């Protein structure tokens, strides 16, 4: 009934919906188009941040390293970086800004720290994620062009990776805790998965948004009284300037919750 409910939501929305739920109490999965590729957009900021966290396991003062923010470094959405122009931000501050405010300059700095998009993909591969690919920096990674494999992943692989990063051991203990702290402090997710879930649940999430009305969210969820969950929702639309449909992600989370 869950797959049918999700299919009906997709049909009503006019778009293409991808869902993956992992219930870690019993490791059950719920997927909808779970092996179809979707543009990741700013949800990629999770992987990049984790990759920097991974680097910091073997470079101890790495998170505290200042990075210079030049005027020319600013892109299309720089709510935090725009205040440190002609200054510096440490990698911890950049990671926090990327994850919790979706600052695209912060993301580009994280990518640069990793040696380019392929460094993020290389981190994905090193932790056993064989589907993720990051090809471009911000803002062009948000073009979300139908069928373009660049900067895409699948809901299933994204859910598994998010589990390894936040509940599994792809990262060291302190690094996993730091990533969880960052996700929990996200400021942009109130209207996405969170809006479809009971209000007493704790949620760490990362939203994303892009062209083709691309509207994404990936979350680790601690329900009241039960084992955590991973829920990824990737939504995209047929027209390039389509408006974001975050309510669709909320409705998918609501459907998925009623069956858990």
């Amino acid at each position: 009934a869950v797959q049918q409910k999700l299919a009906a939501l997709e049909k009503s929305s006019g778009g293409r919906l991808g869902v993956a739920l992992i219930d870690t109490a019993d490791n059950t999965q719920v997927l909808y188009r779970g092996d179809e590729r979707f543009p990741m957009c700013s949800t990629s900021k999770v992987m990049a941040a984790a990759a920097v966290l991974k680097q910091s396991e073997t470079q101890k003062q790495l998170l505290n390293q200042p990075v210079e923010i030049k005027p020319a470094d600013l892109v299309n959405y720089n709510p935090i970086a725009e205040k440190h122009v002609n200054g510096t931000m440490t990698l911890a501050e950049l990671s926090a800004a990327a994850l919790q405010y979706s600052d695209n300059t912060a993301m580009n700095k994280l990518i640069a720290q990793l040696g380019g998009p392929g460094g993020v993909t290389a981190f994905a591969r090193a932790i056993g994620d064989e589907t993720f690919r990051l090809d471009r920096t911000e803002p062009t990674l948000n073009t979300a062009i139908p069928g373009d494999p660049r900067d895409t992943t699948t809901p299933r692989a994204m859910a598994q990776t998010l589990r390894q990063l936040t509940l599994g051991h792809a990262l060291g203990e302190t690094q996993r805790a730091q990533l969880v702290t960052w996700l929990k402090g996200n400021t942009t997710g109130a209207a996405s998965i969170r809006a479809g879930l009971p209000t007493s649940w704790t949620v760490g999430d990362k939203t994303g948004s892009g062209d083709y009305g691309t509207t994404n969210d990936i979350a680790v969820i601690w329900p009241q009284g039960r084992a955590p969950l991973v829920l990824v929702t990737y939504f995209t639309q047929p027209q390039q300037n389509a408006e974001s449909r975050r309510d669709v992600l909320a409705s998918a989370a609501r459907i998925i919750a009623e069956g858990l």
